[PDB]
């Protein structure tokens, strides 16, 4: 049993595990970043054991990336909030500036809404995928959210709200569609996006118009300017001699051709991909399925590659306070570290996996060992009711029933998916959580990561260690 | 302002300093160890914000171990509970074995509250402090709590229920105080305790009995069994020709002779001391001026020393979710690891900082930057009441009006220290919470705490730094 000599010899082996850590000081070829939205360090722990409740582990069980030996922590706050949104943010992991709420790719003297700031050169921040193609090497992204989403937006977009995800968004925020790109058009016809190999997660709706139907379901798009840029993206490859391809379904795009595709775009929904829990396996790719092609797309380019995946619906799940789901999203994302970690070389590969913001999640006590971490934790010593093991600070899962005791939760429930948990500060959406969030890292250079830094050194570190960028760098 | 430039020099500095990192692979001669009781990653970024509203610096401020070059993550499920007490954390991180909860410094085949499992030797943990002892040299021990609380108590004891701080509790427990001996008993009559060269903190109230009354304040004692426990510590350090002293108030432990005094025991309260907001300054010494004596002694030893040091009401704030005298305790200790820095020689003297176990403390959205972290962070759109930045997922403050709607917060509760802060659920004393935490590690082989470590990982790791104990070792 777990005794004392149970737990010695787990220790001096964790000990000679760090004691047998060898640096790597070479050029990383080859960077992969995995971004959970949403992802706070309650969420790692508490997925950690939902992890071990599948498996059988239970608390012992680790999550794919703990197994690095490098952790660091990441400060979010940003330019004029405390809790960040997940545009800010991004800008800061993925350009090395921190930034105002709900602007992407511009600095803080952005004023959010106001298109003329993202007309203005000077303050524009550039993405590691920028610098690594700057450099001649490979990118792509990978999302469970629309492609257009914040996360990914912050690789290739400059926009002063980051909800301008296409133009009919533009023209809802009465800005001028015709000069104001909106973060689609940007990503087909603007540098660094214009240049990925690979493009992949949701959001078809940006870019095909009202008049045209979507591919699969025969929605109307949302475009209100004609433009159909998905055939656009397409005639770019073409007129450049590349073969290219454009999938939306999980069979297409395990039957692409990875020798001889040069540019795949992947677009598995009108809008952000159905969750876990939800999605119809057999239509949709997994996010691990996804990770997989696009390394192995972008690993054809013997002078590297950047790529961006995010596990982008474990914030939305949050945010609901249904965090069944969460939970579920978080390991999705975990499966696709591992996919990576088997397909490619960590001489020459950084994996780097982190959060752009927490969420208000808690773990309460006191459950057994081994008790479900969706279960019950016991019962309130104030008002005699039942309360779970996890809850939030702020959500709608705040309930005051109808004669005016604090919800009980129930056992169906705990069961159902859409079942919103206890918050302490009743909202319709959950607010962000703006403590520090995890880094964990593996690869050359993985020992930049070891303290705690402001979330936009990240970048910056990277680049050093990629040898890109105008920084400081491992090459100079 | 904050604009592109100056976000790019913040990086690239803190890139410069990082890529300066130069290891310690030399002996630990000393060993400072601060615990944060209950102090959860969301309270070391709240109290850097809180720091930062004193010292205008605001969410640009740093926490003192926040300039160490190493964090890592601490995982503290125990071996029957996901959520740990503080007594089975404690023999985690001070023994190097996980236990089951209640327990101190046995392992896991203990059964809670039975006391024959504290008579059986093989079950025994050993702490740091018995291996430092070991390895002649001194030890020493401070807390604002009652220094047989659990914290403390697993540097030196071994009891099967960590209630059993004094007789009274015993025999409370039904067992037998003739054979069954409390923590105080322990402290003075068995090792490594009566070895200590300093003891501080609270709990005079264990040490004499009912029939005795208080120094100060005249209370009669909790002992049943008449031992005069601090007059038999003096009379053991007479009898073996070294000098002690006795102090009980701020002005002498200030006045005592650091060259002259072998052993010194500084009882500052009947219980535990009084908070960083309600204390008498002049009648009770702060955690940092207990941490300067303690290491003034403890330095006297040429061949080094281990101190623990703890921030102890940082959990009892928490409890009553008192948030903000929980911050004030927590910068009590933030400036005691700042004391130590400024005594000691890094590339000799480890300081480590970590908590034994988190609490349900959550960081919500969304005010501005600059805004007092203790005040309101704007208004439901579900109840359309104020609620605060920040709040708990478990505690008395979960609060239904008498008209049954959720109680609206005022500026006055906000000023009030005894205000407890929203909970999502209703509890008398707040949960722990089961979240990893923090370490933060300076001095000779820091670069031992990396990643992601079980919490009994750490004083194996620290006892390789500092040759002692029988595991493997630097000097080995
Ligand atoms: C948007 O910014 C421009 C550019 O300086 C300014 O002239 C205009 O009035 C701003 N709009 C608003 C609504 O403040
Ligand atoms: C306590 O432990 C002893 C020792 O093995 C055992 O004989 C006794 O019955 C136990 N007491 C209880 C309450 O289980
Ligand atoms: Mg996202
Ligand atoms: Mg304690
Ligand atoms: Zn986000
Ligand atoms: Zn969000
Ligand atoms: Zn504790
Ligand atoms: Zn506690």
């Amino acid at each position: 049993e777990e005794d004392k000599a149970y737990w010695n010899k787990d220790a001096q082996d964790a000990l000679d595990k760090q004691l047998g850590i060898k640096l790597r000081e070479k050029q990383a070829k080859n960077v992969i970043f995995f971004l959970g939205d949403g992802m706070s360090l309650s969420t790692v722990t508490a997925a950690r054991i939902y992890k071990g409740g599948l498996t059988g582990k239970f608390e012992r069980e680790k999550i794919s990336w703990e197994e690095f030996d490098f952790a660091a922590l990441s400060k979010t706050y940003n330019t004029d909030k405390q809790v960040t949104d997940s545009a800010a943010s991004a800008t800061a992991y993925l350009t090395g500036v921190k930034t105002n709420q709900g602007v992407i790719g511009l600095d803080a003297n952005t004023v959010r809404t106001n298109c003329s700031y993202q007309l203005d050169e000077s303050l524009f921040t550039y993405s590691i995928a920028h610098w690594f193609q700057e450099a001649g090497r490979s990118t792509g992204v990978v999302t469970s959210t629309r492609v257009t989403h914040a996360t990914p937006a912050g690789t290739y977009a400059h926009v002063a709200d980051r909800d301008w995800e296409n133009d009919s968004d533009v023209v809802h925020d009465r800005e001028d569609p015709e000069i104001c790109d909106d973060i689609a058009e940007q990503l087909v016809f603007r540098e660094p996006g214009k240049n990925f190999k690979v493009i992949m997660g949701g959001g078809r709706r940006g870019f095909f118009p009202e008049e045209a139907l979507d591919i699969e379901d025969g929605i109307p798009g949302e475009r209100e300017d004609g433009k159909h840029l998905i055939t656009d993206w397409l005639d770019d490859k073409a007129s450049q001699g590349a073969t290219a391809s454009y999938v939306w379904n999980r069979d297409d795009l395990l039957a692409v051709d990875i020798r001889n595709t040069d540019y795949l775009m992947g677009l598995f929904s009108y809008t952000h991909l159905d969750t876990v829990l939800t999605r119809d396996a057999e239509m949709d790719p997994t996010l691990p399925e996804m990770t997989k092609v696009a390394i192995e797309m972008l690993t054809k380019d013997e002078n590297g590659f950047f790529l961006l995946v995010e596990g982008g619906r474990i914030d939305h799940m949050h945010h609901a306070n249904q965090i069944r789901q969460s939970l579920a999203e978080t390991l999705d994302m975990e499966e696709a570290v591992s996919m990576a970690l088997s397909m490619t070389d960590p001489e020459e590969t950084i994996i780097l996996v982190t959060a752009d913001h927490g969420h208000t999640l808690t773990i309460t006590g006191y459950a057994d060992r081994n008790t479900d971490i969706l279960d019950f934790a016991g019962i309130s010593d104030l008002d005699d009711r039942r309360y779970t093991i996890l809850d939030y600070g702020s959500g709608p899962g705040y309930h005051i029933t109808e004669d005016g005791k604090r919800y009980e939760p129930t056992e169906e429930d705990l069961k159902d998916i859409n079942f919103r948990y206890a918050s302490a500060a009743p909202k319709h959406s959950v607010t962000h959580d703006g403590t520090d969030v995890g880094i964990w890292v593996n690869g050359p250079f993985a020992h930049l990561f070891t303290g705690v830094y402001e979330e936009n050194y990240i970048p910056h570190a990277l680049a050093y260690a990629a040898c890109v960028g105008t920084g400081r760098t491992f090459c100079d």
